[PDB]
């Protein structure tokens, strides 16, 4: 119970959390409810092999996550392209959230683009953890669940495109953060003044500082018993970079190995000279 | 508790001073000028590199027999020799961090094996400015441009560190700050191969509380310094993996047995 300074920090966290619920259709709260398999109304269909994938398509309504095409004749590529269009959608969701971050749209246009360019994938993997457990990941807005082993057995290049994420997710999830915490953390990620090419770093840092103050307060009030949670969370920022890097790397291999597979233009630009 | 946190801080600082000959305070005085009028020997080109070798006998722009006669390579090797020397200083310091020596011996080794590079680069910033780096316990000054002038993959082997340095030094941390930060880096529980992570995380938790307090007491003005400092650990690790990739190319191409074992 304290000052007007802390009051503004609480108002900020509320605004961000509010925007978060409004920008992301599938929150961590909903993901855990589905994953903890509590209910009889939210049960996901599980894909763990070829025949379940074959049934899942029939049961699950995979809203063109892999736009028009029969069977690209390779589950591996269908699955991959799918992960791509979903990524694109995720970028759309994140971009919308970014606009709600106080001060973000007031920044220089080119810098707005730079921050999104380097921040969206770090955010994507951060939020993906919410949809994961050590055994698999939720898909189709929680309608389905694809096992970690099914993926890990796809085929040479693809067979391991999600593993690093799972390794991250299991660790990150140990922090037991909730949507109210993630909303501010993701805002911090985007307002990173050390992104390559930023024209005006100061205004960005001023904004990030306020967000960090907001995040720090949020974590002590929400997780009283979690000593140094603030620092452990910030330290996870290093794991995200690594995830992104080896992903981009695997992508260069795919590009050369699959001369016959199209990669989404938005994603290509995001990875250009990244 | 804010009592034991200051005791820990002070203890770390006192050990830092005893383990590292050239502190940041001392280095800054030189780099800026406020040193006894005993300027450092400046290496800005090949001819100055030589006079330095003979005038100040740089510990090790090491005239070994079976390897010299090639500037860029002797410069690269020298950084390796000084790195190995730094590892012993860091190791000594680590043993002074409360709880460290009481950890599983293999974990102690693992923590050092994976933490020294990050510490080496964190501390190298103390001796660098946008124009150059201090060498030979601050007895000399080697230009950023001269280093960048080396060719092959060498010309750019120090540039990444300089970039890091400039951004890191912007935080204006001093030795008492760095002492705790360095300790925090060592007690990283995410190093691969660790057998008992709990003790490490517990100590680091204590170290983080101390650093947090230290920064708030020492830099009241700088908002979220603690947070910004932790975010630099991402920068360090990036430099390390990057350095690793160069050591890897210098092996692809680029053509004494005991020295090689030590270093
Ligand atoms: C829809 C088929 C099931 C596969 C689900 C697996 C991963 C889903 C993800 C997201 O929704 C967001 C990120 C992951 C995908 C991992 C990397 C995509 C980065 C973009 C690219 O492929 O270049
Ligand atoms: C603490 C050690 C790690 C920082 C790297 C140290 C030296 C790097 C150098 C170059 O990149 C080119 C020349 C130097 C190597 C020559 C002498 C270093 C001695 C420094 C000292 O004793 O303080």
């Amino acid at each position: 119970q304290l000052n007007p300074e802390s009051a503004d920090l609480r108002a900020l966290a509320k605004h961000l959390y509010d925007s978060y619920i409004k920008s992301f259709p599938l929150t961590k709260a909903k993901a855990r409810a589905i994953l903890t398999g509590k209910t009889t109304d939210k049960s996901p269909f599980v894909i763990y092999d070829m025949n379940s994938l074959m049934m899942g398509e029939d049961k699950i309504k995979f809203k063109h996550i892999t736009p028009l095409q029969e069977q690209s004749k390779e589950v591996a590529i269908r699955i991959f392209q799918g992960s791509q269009f979903r990524s694109v959608e995720a970028v759309q969701e994140i971009t919308e959230y970014a606009k709600s971050i106080p001060g973000f749209v007031n920044l220089d246009l080119n810098d707005q683009v730079t921050l999104l360019k380097y921040g969206v994938h770090e955010i994507i993997y951060t939020m993906l953890a919410s949809l994961m457990n050590k055994d698999g990941v939720l898909i189709s807005e929680g309608q389905g669940f694809m096992t970690r082993e099914f993926l890990k057995s796809l085929r040479k290049p693809f067979g391991d495109f999600m593993e690093p994420k799972f390794e991250f997710a299991v660790k990150f999830n140990a922090l037991e953060l909730d949507d109210s915490d993630l909303a501010i953390f993701i805002a911090v990620i985007i307002l990173s003044g050390d992104r390559p090419g930023l024209l005006n770093v100061k205004p960005i840092e001023d904004i990030q500082d306020n967000l960090l103050q907001a995040l720090e307060l949020q974590l002590k009030l929400n997780h009283p018993e979690s000593s140094q949670l603030f620092a452990k969370l910030l330290q996870k920022m290093t794991d995200l970079r690594q995830i992104v890097t080896e992903h981009v790397q695997l992508l260069q291999v795919i590009k050369k190995t699959e001369t016959d597979m199209s990669l989404h233009p938005l994603l290509q630009e995001i990875y250009k000279d990244l």
